């Protein structure tokens, strides 16, 4: 599933990210490379097997989930794809 | 075919663009949205059917072609893909 990333959502190019989704749009994104500065992968979906249970990723997701449906995925050309 | 975009090549994120290619690298990119400010598409490959014969696009391409192999394509995630 694919969702447009708005212009005030924190977009910063391609990368694995969390997204908050509301009314068919990703209204906030948070990149794995910012949540976890020690992340050194090449943005492969399989990287979430390693990083998805990181306490920093869990904390970032819980903060967004208070307010909107949240999921792990990948950002590319202003679109968020759910993984 | 896909080429890494160089660091001083004019990269500005995602979008339809012309690229000059040298030694398996895109050493200059010029975005359609900058060449033609009236372009208002969603960076679909088919958009080049409308815009590829615009006189501003032909002029930008010929300028680069003087010095390097040039093609129309799409820039995303620091790579250029030929169309």
């Amino acid at each position: 599933k694919t969702y447009k990333i708005g212009k005030n959502a924190g977009y910063d190019g391609c990368g694995l990210c969390l997204a908050a989704i509301s009314e068919n749009e990703a209204i906030k994104v948070k990149y794995l490379r910012d949540i976890c500065p020690d992340y050194d992968g090449d943005d492969k979906a399989e990287d979430w097997l390693r990083w998805g249970t990181d306490s920093r990723v869990k904390a970032a997701a819980l903060e967004m989930e208070q307010y909107a449906y949240t999921s792990v995925g990948m950002a590319s050309c202003w679109e968020f794809v759910e993984l």
